[PDB]
């Protein structure tokens, strides 16, 4: 399965290189042709980065799940970008992880995508 992602300070980018899966960085022209999983980071107060919101307005029909990178020091706003995406588009939250993730976060993501695919 194809993974689409965005990263501002490189933590999500580090995570997706640990997956060894087909992966594409989001941009303004990208149209995705097949089922995909989104990995986003989380902006202040539980939000979705604008570039990701823009991409999803165009690409949500093929979206099959979302994961968020965040930080537990945000409390119940931890990874809430995934909550908002999941609620809006009616897709599962694959996983939440902190920062660039642990090895267990990597393996869990892959097991959950295998289940959804
Ligand atoms: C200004 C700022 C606000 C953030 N707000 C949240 C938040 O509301 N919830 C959360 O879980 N993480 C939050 N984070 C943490 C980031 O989502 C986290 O560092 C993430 O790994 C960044 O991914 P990136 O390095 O790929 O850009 C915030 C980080 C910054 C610098
Ligand atoms: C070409 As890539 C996997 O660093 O987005
Ligand atoms: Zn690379
Ligand atoms: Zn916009
Ligand atoms: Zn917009
Ligand atoms: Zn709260």
């Amino acid at each position: 399965m194809l993974v689409a992602y965005d990263s501002m300070t490189g933590n999500v980018k580090r995570f997706i290189h640990k997956l060894n899966m087909p992966a594409v960085q989001i941009d303004e022209d990208l149209v995705i042709d097949e089922d995909f999983i989104l990995i986003t980071y989380t902006t202040g107060f539980g939000n979705v980065p604008e570039r990701v919101l823009d991409f999803l307005e165009r690409n949500n029909e093929k979206l099959k799940g979302v994961s968020a990178s965040g930080n537990r020091n945000w409390g119940d706003m931890f990874g809430a970008s995934a909550d908002k995406i999941s609620t809006k588009y009616e897709v599962p939250i694959v996983s939440k992880f902190e920062l660039s993730g642990t090895n267990n976060d990597v393996e869990y993501f892959k097991e959950r995508v295998r289940e959804i695919a």
